[PDB]
């Protein structure tokens, strides 16, 4: 009962899973902040990392471990400590002070994909965990589009985790199936194109975009809300922190992706769009790894009464995740098992905050969490 | 499809479910903050006040409108505006700046409960709505207590809800069948003694006090952690506010009663007993109706991370309340057409932070609304 | 003992002004959020509003009056009601659903100018305040480069309110004395072309930008943290409200002045330039005229220790700085009887959070409010 | 330039001073929360601490180093290191899980004041610092009732720190001098018969209640808002923490000394007693050394407009005492050296919640701190 895993994007996130993991199958720590803990048929020490992939210079050909520790000193070793590997880079860290390499500088998009397949085949993992830079993407919604950017070599058109998630495609063809777990923005479980893909090509697919950090605090509040009856006047949330991933895009690539990266947490829980002020993550560097965040709402409650709640947290932003992906590696195992190829909607309701497929929206989590369990085989929980 | 209803207490909770449900009726404002809004068969329209008792001397004998008026004073009258009848005070108001007078002062209690029963049969009410003054009150357990203590007159053994309980027990039975709404903390719900008494005396009971304020909110976000297995290591909640009921206890009386009124929220919602600090409401007479409340809540995330949420806000007590109302007193008279009579969990679960009976506890409210709505014969919301 | 006044701008700002100070004048409100109170000789009835000017084609020839009750329903008349004449437009309301109109769309900057300065004649100010909309400015510095773009016609160069300040000082001149209030970001008081411009013209400027909202309260916040020599790590600050004015800038226009809108009042009030996140306030319509804020500062105690405050408010933007107004208009009076021409850093430090000249920084609000009464010729309060 | 310390009471904010000033000494951290960090004659390496009492039989014996390191891991060795000696017990520790030993179970008040006289005289300290255990106290006011109450060994009526402070007289006379630093908020500056008993023996007195935590934080927010002249409507204080210390009193001695505990900082900034709920702290054990606070304040703006303000902290209370202390000890000596017995406003006024002597008041710590720097021979900051 095992699970094989490869990284693409070693930075805080990956790293996190990785020394979090190490401490769990050493039994240093409990599993907080793994929502199914022990209750999944496979254990932490059945979880194998057999593989990294990065751009930056600094870390290609570094042990797993070597990286690991600049973000968390206390790590010394890894149980499995493969050297880190060369991705396709294309935008990517185009804004950030990293010494970028590429596959793609060498050969085009498709001779790209083909070698990370071939890299792949011989690592042998079960689910591919996406974990790169924050990307200014646009989706193609026909799967033709895709196919052709891919033949075209469009590096203009595409990003790293596209370019990732039809390699992984064409992986799972050939090894009889795989998952690929997308907790970036960037569309995949919500863009169709890539929803074919897999469904045709044997992968799992989990998007988009891990819940974590003040968003699903505000859809927490709107839930409870939205229960009695409440109208909600307004929204507005504020969240910052010292990570260098939120200085990755231009406020053009903003631009561009913004109608596509805009919250539909409001309307979803409420079923009517409140005015509200939802944006990306504001940096300040001392901040480090973890988030301040600021929510305010104002309602309308019994005879015209008006109510006002401030929610302030200070949240480590990279453990949040990380031990999101302690689960979703293992429900990436068992839905790859069962054959269920496409994107499951029963997982990515609770750990995603886009949920895929495009046709599907937000609900509350709890109600999300208690189809989860059942998805999984498990008895809900209250 | 008709629901008629009596009023124990006069005060600020009971003027706005008076005064907001007659702007329902007259279309001047929209349900918000009533949780099943239209959905119910009974309409707001159909909602009638056949009665109104208090043991304040300046109330007693005032029409509703003119007590109404000083709550909210743009009620200059009233669909149905029946005069404020005397109760019975037995130690309720004897900490406030109010001149009481009660039954008892001239009769037993056993003969105040037969004079009351006389009373409300020629009143005629579906529904018993207890808003009355917060109470030093210890719990029966076993109904031959409760028994004992009415038949020896046994005043400094009972709290006036007790006895009303017991009015409305004896009213119910009379009558062929009532409801009796407890909004306030003392156990009648929770108290086995008035459960058994109400199943044999077709009395459907609601109880124990309404879920509004600052303890909701803290069980939301517990509820949040758990699912999330982030574990809690602390949790504080400060609650003040301006209404003269947040003096109705003396110290002594606090003492009395805190084996009682200890919430057990934190256990219900985690299973586990992390330390907490969760207190009555605090005096701060400017603040009026519209309570401050502040939460601090620290959690332990994945790796060993520890994060925090401070929660503010300030809400309106009484309109919280009094819609809460709108849909108890429409539920009782479902429950009783249905002659579910003891304690209705399904109903408690949602609108009550104490939901009775004894032998059942709280559980995410989320989850709650789901099960209530499926009890209520409506289809769930998401 | 008199003050005739002058507006720029009639809004949201200008008309709280007005109205509060008719209530004042009328007796029907205190002067709360007026700092000085009555302790100066000019009192409110003294304080005569003889005009007001505004490029809007839905508020040009209106009276006064009928656009104040559009901000404040209450107020049906006004002791002085004149209509509202035709300014200079520029570049201020490009940007917003403004139909605006210009003096210089018929004529050249110099025209309009000299127009301006023969209709201010006959009203005959002594203070001229300035409550126009934002705007994208870039300052001169040396005083001839302001008199060749007013020269040349040069509208893309300047803003409305650097040739409203030039026009002040050709009128300040004809007249025999007169001030100019800035109460906007734009640079006057701190641009030394402005401030010789006005020693050599008989013109008293304060300015610039009025102190309210959030970035007053980070600062009080600072000046604590400075005393105890606590070392602030970080600081971050968030504003937003329901304000048109908030979406008058482009992110261009942002661009081209933000060396000059960057906050200096971290560095100086620490001496040291702690990392800040500290912007333009963000839209959001329903919370209308009361911004939301909230800040969050950490800092180095004793022994290595690390605290952390997190400060939340909701803030009335237009009566704060109406409020501030009614003793700066008291106060250019004063300024202008003394010959005091130039800027006037005494009351600049205390009620602008950019206090001018350029060469003069902020100071703890405390010890500037000391000072200022000291300028004004009153005992300290404490 | 040195200065010799005795510490009355070694728990927490005693072993923090202790552990920071030898990390100060050994230069491994610098001054942070030290107010006045290097600016005094009296450098970090020139104090000596000379002794320390308690009453735990725990840490009677003990040397100071052994006692620190429980509060304080990382302090393996100190520079002088004295054995913890037996002081003087009364009501202090009654409520406490401690075993108690005191001198005065084995001799009368005036005997154990005579045997730590003698001991003080050998140790020769120049300042004697008392961080007690909070106390149920009733100042006395007349001298000669504080000289009866020893006289006739009245146990029942006095407190731990008026005994030591007593002493502290006694010991004074002896020694040609000494101060006496009361960070508890046991009145001893603030009460006269202690105040005519230093001047009159040789005694500098510092007190009272050291100026951290949360009051302060109002205080600053409240002289802001006095400065504006905006109308406070009401103010709310929690402040809880895991502290010990904070149980060590009954509800019973709470509502003893009530009469003085209570905050008059609202009346002392404002003038006028706005409604204000200011309590002592709550106890939450997790919270240990690191308060939580938060604070409510609403007020009334220009225009009618009414504005809050809702602050939240975490804050580490020892090390903010400690810091202080460094301060205290130092310009107790300076005090000492110019001969300034009785007590010293300009100091207390800045360092102290409760500034004596009981003929003044609380101002702006801002005021006060540049009081302290002219009283200090500095020159102000800004
Ligand atoms: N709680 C959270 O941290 C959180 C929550 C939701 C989503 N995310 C997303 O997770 C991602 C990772 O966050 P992080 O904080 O670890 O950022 P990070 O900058 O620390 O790490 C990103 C890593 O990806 C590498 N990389 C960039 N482009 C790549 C490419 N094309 N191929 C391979 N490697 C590439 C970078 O060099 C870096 O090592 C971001 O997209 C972020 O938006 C984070
Ligand atoms: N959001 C809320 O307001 C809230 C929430 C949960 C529970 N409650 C509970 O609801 C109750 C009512 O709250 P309120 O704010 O309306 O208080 P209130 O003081 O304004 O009104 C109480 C009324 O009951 C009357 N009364 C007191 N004892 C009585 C007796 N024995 N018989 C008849 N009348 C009596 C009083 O004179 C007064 O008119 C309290 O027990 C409170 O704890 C309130
Ligand atoms: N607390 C505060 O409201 C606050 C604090 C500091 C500074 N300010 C500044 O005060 C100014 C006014 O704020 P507001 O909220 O009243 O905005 P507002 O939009 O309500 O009012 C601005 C008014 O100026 C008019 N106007 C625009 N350009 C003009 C021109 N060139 N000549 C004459 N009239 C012109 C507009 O039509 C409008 O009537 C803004 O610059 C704002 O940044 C406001
Ligand atoms: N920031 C702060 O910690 C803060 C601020 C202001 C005031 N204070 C006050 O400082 C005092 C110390 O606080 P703490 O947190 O260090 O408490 P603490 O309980 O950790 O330490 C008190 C120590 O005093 C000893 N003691 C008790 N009675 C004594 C007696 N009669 N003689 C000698 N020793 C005695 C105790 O055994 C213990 O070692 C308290 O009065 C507290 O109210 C603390
Ligand atoms: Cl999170
Ligand atoms: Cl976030
Ligand atoms: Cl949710
Ligand atoms: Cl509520
Ligand atoms: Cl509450
Ligand atoms: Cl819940
Ligand atoms: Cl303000
Ligand atoms: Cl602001
Ligand atoms: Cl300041
Ligand atoms: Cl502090
Ligand atoms: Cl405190
Ligand atoms: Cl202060
Ligand atoms: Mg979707
Ligand atoms: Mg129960
Ligand atoms: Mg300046
Ligand atoms: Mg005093």
């Amino acid at each position: 009962h095992m699970v094989k895993v490869l990284i693409l994007g070693q930075g805080y996130v990956a790293s996190t899973f990785v020394a979090g993991l190490e401490k769990l199958r050493k039994g240093e720590i409990e599993p907080y902040g793994v929502p199914l803990a022990r209750e999944l048929p496979i254990g932490f020490e059945d979880i194998k990392i057999v593989g990294s992939y990065d751009v930056d210079r600094a870390k290609i050909g570094k042990k797993l471990s070597e990286v690991v520790k600049q973000y968390w000193n206390d790590v010394d070793s890894l149980t499995s400590d493969p050297e880190i590997r060369k991705g396709v880079h294309l935008g990517s860290v185009r804004n950030l002070p990293i010494e970028a390499e590429g596959l793609e500088d060498s050969m085009t998009l498709k001779e790209a994909v083909d070698t990370l397949v071939k890299e792949w085949t011989e690592l042998d993992p079960d689910v591919i965990v996406n974990t790169c830079t924050t990307e200014a993407f646009v989706p193609f919604g026909n799967k033709e589009d895709l196919l052709k950017a891919i033949e075209n070599n469009d590096k203009e058109r595409l990003t790293a985790t596209q370019v990732y998630a039809y390699a992984a495609a064409l992986y799972a063809n050939k090894r009889g199936g795989a998952a690929f777990v997308n907790v970036i923005p960037t569309f995949i479980a919500n863009d169709p194109a890539f929803v074919e893909l897999a469904k045709e090509n044997n992968l799992v697919v989990f998007g988009d975009d891990g819940a974590t950090g003040a968003t699903p605090f505000t859809a927490d509040v709107l839930s409870h809300l939205a229960q009695r009856n409440r109208y909600v006047k307004d929204v507005a949330q504020f969240n910052i922190g010292g990570n260098m991933d939120f200085l990755a895009l231009t406020d053009d690539g903003k631009n561009k992706s913004k109608e596509f990266t805009k919250s539909s947490i409001v309307k979803d829980i409420l079923g009517y769009d409140a005015p509200h002020y939802i944006k990306p993550t504001g940096y300040l560097e001392p901040l480090g790894d973890k988030k301040f965040i600021a929510i305010h709402i104002e309602y309308v409650s019994f005879n015209g009464a008006t109510d006002e709640l401030m929610i302030n947290g200070r949240i480590n932003d990279s453990p949040a995740l990380g031990g999101l992906l302690v689960d979703l590696v293992r429900l990436g195992k068992i839905a790859l098992d069962r054959k269920e190829f496409g994107t499951v909607y029963p997982v990515n309701a609770f750990y995603m905050k886009n949920p895929g497929p495009a046709e599907e929206k937000n609900i509350p989590r709890i109600i999300a969490y208690e189809k989860m369990r059942i998805w999984a085989g498990l008895k809900p929980k209250w």
